[PDB]
């Protein structure tokens, strides 16, 4: 076995179809199921695997009580084939409340945190075994990507940030290599603050697109050198902007390397790559709430600030249904590497008090070069009948 | 690991014998299964594989009511080795409610079809990675066999339909490689509709039969020369005809050519095969319900229309108890090929309103040249009793 | 991978040693536990399989009323790794109501026979694909050992029994090649009655101790000579007789080549095995019902008919738990066969009528060289308690 | 593959990093989970293992109650990956209520004990197969170390007593190759009472720390020649004594070569390794039961018995939260061998009484090089809630 390098051409994309989803909260009405929340899909050089926080307990049971929270000492990266649900056969392969996982070509690496809010611990474990730690630095709730790593030749690349989240905040680029940590960077470049990065492999390097939770919605960009550890970031250009809160579609503006200083002080994870010219960006339907999940590609929308021209909509989820985090993963090709995506279905706490529960389900789609039609695949469980 | 070519001759067979039996609905009343219909098997060169499209939920569940539905968002179709009941375990290999897969020798291919009735999506997905997909062409529920598709060298076939179900639709034959399309053939010949087709390998080429909910009790068949992509097409000439509704064994008539105009509009998947002149085939027992199972062979009823002449009648599911979808698939041997067939036994609404659901299990038999005795092999659930 | 031979001599015997113990009713008070009845053990060259023909059906289930039942349709084969208990993801390989199975250092081979008590089907399947079948030749019950099979080279033998239970029956020696019947002989000696047999490689050939239901309490012993497919056949010797019901320890007698005539009509699945002119066996404590389970060894008991000097007397269930069926395995080592048994311990109806269900457990001993205490490994599951 | 050596100097240690939780508890309330007590853990050359002695039954099971009980027939060793919570799919790998397991490089060894008090049988499975046994030498409770044994080249030391608890026992090391028993030695040298020994390879040879039920409260060691079988044994110098019930930390004091008759007559398992002159060890936080866990290093703790410098304290589980046994497993890696160790979090009866049942959880830490911060991570379940 060898180490991947991803040295191939982006796949051309017209779209993305549909290529998997796990009904974890229709099933766990019925079924003994695990609460998650936070997450994301990433495959080894064979198959593709889903991942999620646990929140210690399965839905249909007394300990899911108040699952809206973020961080217990239950919390555990549960890692599952794609198209598995989280059963009780489900492995924990660490104790978590945040993560990241990716493989190399030769054996997966997961980035663990947990521990307490002003002095958490970050784990690095591979090859099932422990390998290095970090702690927090900046006291203030280590935390990082909630999606897939990536590995260029046998260098993985991950970012993590601690600090304030409304406000400045110390984020870091780590570089492991067999588990190790081999070299730390910090954020440099004209993105003030990033969080739950997306990131793709993108041929030298590695390509991340961010969340800001501080003074825009208009996403951040980091690209890293896996050479010389270098680091330039960004914004989406788009003027259609691809966070969640924003202004409607008339109102909104972006820059290439500010922030719009438009719906700060909130955010949502998700996901933007870069076509040429052109982004291919998901985003919620609803400008303000996680509400749908609507999918495009904005003509010249990686370059021009003032480009508000999308084509190729495709409704992931209708706008009426609940959404949530998103993230990209990318799949290894016979000659191209193509992109897909993820999104988290959120039911319960707060939003939704008929039940005393918060949870997920998931829906994956993958870029195509062929064609494809139109639908919609919400979560689908009726909180409501499960009393 | 080589490309399955299936160039063997067809085995001996004086009938078939009991090969597998999941018991699902009974499991279902003390466990979590999950609610399914329209399954399948599959092989690939090591073990065979049970198929169904779940309905995202399993069966003591609120979410069960009402699954007598067809096409909904969180259909998907589930994959365990035969014999292992879709437990909360099952891979969900991909999102459909209509699919089809095939094994070529080196990787899986399953075709699945989700989305909107009128602009539905195809997706192709091969070896765990979507290759391709392919919009509706005819706006109205692109649909496909419901059985395993047959690979030759490498390339696959499958038989998709789009259009009026009752009336004049659009049939072609889809020739895949490695997941991706390469080429489109048109449904050619005198079979007019052409749906829910069980395809089998008759070296050099693949041999459908099919069914026609339009003008006919008679099964279509449809001949695929996997080298020049040519189709021909005709009728199963048995004066026993294999659809239902049908006609009584005295009134029942057929046309190696035509449709026989006796119980059109209704239909249901099926089987058959030919062995020399003789058809070996399977049917309901009842001839205007879903109800029993046989299986026999009419003497030279693959070529003489007016041939009523069975023998080796074998009762897979005796006259009282529900059927449902039958289709074949084929085992490569030793030395020759074999061919077996899986029944659906569908329990639930409409026909039983005891419950609110809607599920089946199956029964499994193989081709056999030893000997055989008799029995019946029914669902067995007490439905009176799930409450 | 090669043909297993069993060319080794028999492993050094003081007695047995605990190995497994699946707590099978227990668990199914807390959880979905298949129902069973007529388990075994037999293990491929890596790993230890349990056998048992389920009822279509779990424990905590309205469907598992009335499982005293011996053959309905809804039985099937269960597999698992010795060690882990029936729960939903168990294998069901095949349709059977009467079973045996053998691995050849290959592949498996499964017998399976079901269907109707007058015209019953055998269906023999190798590598997981049907090889062949038989039907009923005397139209009164095929049955089969409900124990391992043995493989020498590459023939597998299994003995099957066709006709009256008690009185006059039809048993035949089948030989299988990678599932092909190759040749079939008839039962032949002085051994009269012969089911059940729980069979034992002694190279070069097959040893196999049976259950007589006609004419005795001491049990029938067949001998196969696997290259010339000769037959001869015989009794234990042993003045302790090893068959339920049986006379107490005073009375009680045996003959080499005739049955005792003692407590015909009756009888019990059970095993012995040679070691030089003594015997290991194995039964039930009391003499008339299947309470207790003791295993000793008679002192010149496989050849001398008035022997009744046992020792190394080992208590394996208490006298006043249940056992049932037992059979033997055989376990190949690094430089010899060790023998080894099970004890099926059957709970329910029709001796307790606490639940409406029959099901069992099992404990697992292998033979020792070393030395061991004692102990009583019963069901204990309370029945009482399951309401 | 290849036997294991260990032949690496052990990994530089700056305290413990979070490794693996199972929320076990948890979990049973809504799910099936198996009882258990007195887990433990251990790695292959590729993956790690939890253990554990179940109960015979699930958490939510009738069969539960007075689970509180040390030895039943119905208690066996469970196996799975860990992470994986011991559902019902869990592989029962021998009977046993006292066990002791590991991997030589080629295939796993278990010591499994089971029977009567007075008479009990330790069963030798190496490689799937039972290979010897041996009866109790002292007839009162022959029992073993609840941890992993250690395999050096082919030869695995296991550590097992028999006799009375509370006073004089005999205690002996066996020598097991490919499950065979080559050597048998007696403990020797200044410590007096010895069980349930959390052993580590320390080539060329094996140390042990292990529990003094007598007059101590410092814990005894016993170190192994793997080539001529020779026993040292010791106690941890350290004056901050590891055991449980213990004084307080200025009231207590410690001997190198005699226990330090303080709290004698009680004891808990626990573990301590050696870096130089210092001694990393853990210890429950409360001084009398079993309440907190506490990790650190003692600064010449090895050797000096009057040290009382302790540094790199962590809490693992807090003080007001219950802990329970816990041992050590090594895992090799590239160039060094790491330590890790596990901790049972024990509830139920006796100390809480809202239930009738007693089980476990387990959280796992491993040595580490890098940096870490705080936290705790107790078991987590509301047994208030659990009726
Ligand atoms: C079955 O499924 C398939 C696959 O899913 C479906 O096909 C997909 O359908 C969707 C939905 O329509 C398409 O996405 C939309 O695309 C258009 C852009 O494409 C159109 O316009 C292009 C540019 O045209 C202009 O220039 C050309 C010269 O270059 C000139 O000729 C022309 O007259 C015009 O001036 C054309 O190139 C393009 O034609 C091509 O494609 C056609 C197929 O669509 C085909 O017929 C042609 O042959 C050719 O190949 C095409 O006409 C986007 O405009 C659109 O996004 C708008 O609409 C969505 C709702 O769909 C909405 O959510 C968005 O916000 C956005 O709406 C804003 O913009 C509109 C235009 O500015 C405006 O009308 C709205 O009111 C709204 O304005 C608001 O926002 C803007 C900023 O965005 C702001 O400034 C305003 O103030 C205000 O706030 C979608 O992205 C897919 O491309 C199409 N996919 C494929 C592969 O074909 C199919 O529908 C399904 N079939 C059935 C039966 O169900
Ligand atoms: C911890 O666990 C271990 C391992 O499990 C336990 O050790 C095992 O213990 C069991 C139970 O005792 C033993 O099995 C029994 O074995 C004896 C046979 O062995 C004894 O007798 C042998 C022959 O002695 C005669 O000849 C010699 C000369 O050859 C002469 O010296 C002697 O005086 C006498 O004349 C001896 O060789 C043998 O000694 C050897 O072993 C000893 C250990 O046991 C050891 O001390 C010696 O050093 C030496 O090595 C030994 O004394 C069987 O008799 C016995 O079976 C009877 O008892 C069981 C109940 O245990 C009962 O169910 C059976 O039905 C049977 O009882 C019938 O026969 C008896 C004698 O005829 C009679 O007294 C009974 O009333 C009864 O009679 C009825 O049945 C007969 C037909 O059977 C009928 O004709 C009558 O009319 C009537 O109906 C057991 O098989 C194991 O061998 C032993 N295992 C080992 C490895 O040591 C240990 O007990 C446990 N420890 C603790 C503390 O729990
Ligand atoms: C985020 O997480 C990280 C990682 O977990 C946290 O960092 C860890 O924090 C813990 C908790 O403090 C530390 O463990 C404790 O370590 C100290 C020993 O280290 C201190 O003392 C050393 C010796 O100092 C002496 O000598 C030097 C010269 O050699 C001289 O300069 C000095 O003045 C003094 O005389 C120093 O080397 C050491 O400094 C080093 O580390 C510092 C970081 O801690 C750093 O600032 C420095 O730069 C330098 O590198 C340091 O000052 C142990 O004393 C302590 O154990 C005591 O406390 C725990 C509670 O924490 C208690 O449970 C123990 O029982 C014990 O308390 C007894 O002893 C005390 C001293 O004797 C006494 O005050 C207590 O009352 C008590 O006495 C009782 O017991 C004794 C016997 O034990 C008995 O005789 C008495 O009668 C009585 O019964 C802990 O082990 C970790 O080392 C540290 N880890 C790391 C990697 O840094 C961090 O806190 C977290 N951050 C946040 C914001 O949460
Ligand atoms: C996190 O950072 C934000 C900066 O965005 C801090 O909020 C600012 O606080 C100052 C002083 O109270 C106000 O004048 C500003 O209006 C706030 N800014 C915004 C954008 O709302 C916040 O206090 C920081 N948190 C901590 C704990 O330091
Ligand atoms: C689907 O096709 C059928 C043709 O079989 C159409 O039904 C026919 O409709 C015409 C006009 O209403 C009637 O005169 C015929 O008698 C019908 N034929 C039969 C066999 O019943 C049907 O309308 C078509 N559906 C659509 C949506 O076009
Ligand atoms: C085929 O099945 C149908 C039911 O689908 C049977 O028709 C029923 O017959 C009984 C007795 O004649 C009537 O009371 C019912 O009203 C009928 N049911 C329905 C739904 O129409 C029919 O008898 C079966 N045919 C054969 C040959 O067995
Ligand atoms: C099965 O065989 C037994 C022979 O053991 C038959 O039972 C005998 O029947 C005759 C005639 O009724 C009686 O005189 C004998 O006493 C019976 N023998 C015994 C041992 O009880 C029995 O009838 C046979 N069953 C069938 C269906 O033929
Ligand atoms: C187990 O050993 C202990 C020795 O520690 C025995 O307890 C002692 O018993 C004597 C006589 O009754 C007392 O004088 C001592 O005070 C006890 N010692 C302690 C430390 O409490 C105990 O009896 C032994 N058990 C058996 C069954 O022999
Ligand atoms: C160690 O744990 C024990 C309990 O095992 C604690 O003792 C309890 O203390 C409270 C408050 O002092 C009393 O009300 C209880 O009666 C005690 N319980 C028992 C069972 O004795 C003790 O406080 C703990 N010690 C430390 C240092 O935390
Ligand atoms: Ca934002
Ligand atoms: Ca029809
Ligand atoms: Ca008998
Ligand atoms: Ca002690």
């Amino acid at each position: 076995a060898e180490y991947r390098n991803w040295s191939k051409p982006q796949c051309g994309i017209t779209g993305f179809a549909p290529f998997s989803k796990d009904n974890s909260i229709r099933l766990s009405a019925g079924g003994d199921i695990w609460v998650t929340r936070e997450p994301y899909v990433s495959c080894d050089p064979d198959k593709c695997y889903q991942f999620a926080l646990g929140q210690g307990t399965t839905l249909n049971n007394v300990h899911s009580n108040n699952t809206v929270r973020d961080r217990t000492p239950y919390r555990t990266l549960l890692m599952n084939e794609l198209g598995v649900p989280f059963h009780l056969g489900t492995k924990q392969v660490c104790i978590a409340w945040s993560s990241s996982s990716c493989h190399d070509g030769k054996a997966w690496l997961h980035v663990c945190i947990t521990g307490d809010d002003k002095n958490a611990t970050a784990s690095f474990i591979y090859n099932g075994r422990l390998i290095d730690s970090v702690v927090s630095w900046s006291k203030d709730i280590l935390r990082t990507q909630e999606s897939e790593c990536v590995c260029i030749n046998g260098t993985c690349t991950v970012v993590m940030t601690d600090g304030n989240a409304t406000g400045k905040a110390d984020t870091k680029i780590l570089f492991i290599e067999e588990g190790k940590i081999v070299h730390t960077s910090k954020l440099s470049g004209s993105a003030q603050h990033v969080e739950e990065c997306s990131c793709y492999p993108r041929y030298p390097g590695v390509r991340c697109v961010c969340r800001d939770n501080w003074k825009g919605s208009n996403r951040p960009i980091v690209d890293i050198n896996i050479k010389d550890h270098s680091i330039v970031s960004s914004y989406v250009c788009s003027g259609l902007v691809g966070d969640t809160p924003r202004k409607n579609d008339s109102s909104s503006s972006s820059h290439c390397l500010n922030p719009n200083n438009e719906e700060g002080g909130h955010g949502v994870k998700g996901w933007a790559f870069d076509d040429g010219n052109d982004v291919w960006m998901g985003r919620t339907i609803n400008e303000t709430s996680r509400l749908g999940y609507e999918t495009f590609k904005v003509v010249e929308g990686w370059s021009n600030p003032k480009s508000k021209l999308q084509i190729n909509r495709q409704v992931i989820v209708d706008r009426g249904d609940r959404s949530g985090y998103s993230g990209i993963f990318s799949v290894e090709g016979k000659s191209c590497i193509n992109r897909c995506f993820y999104v988290e279905l959120i039911r319960g706490r707060k939003e939704e008090t008929e039940v005393l529960w918060t949870s997920n389900s998931i829906v994956v789609f993958c870029g195509t070069s062929g064609t494809y039609g139109t639908g919609s695949w919400p979560d689908g469980a009726d909180l409501n009948l499960m009393h």
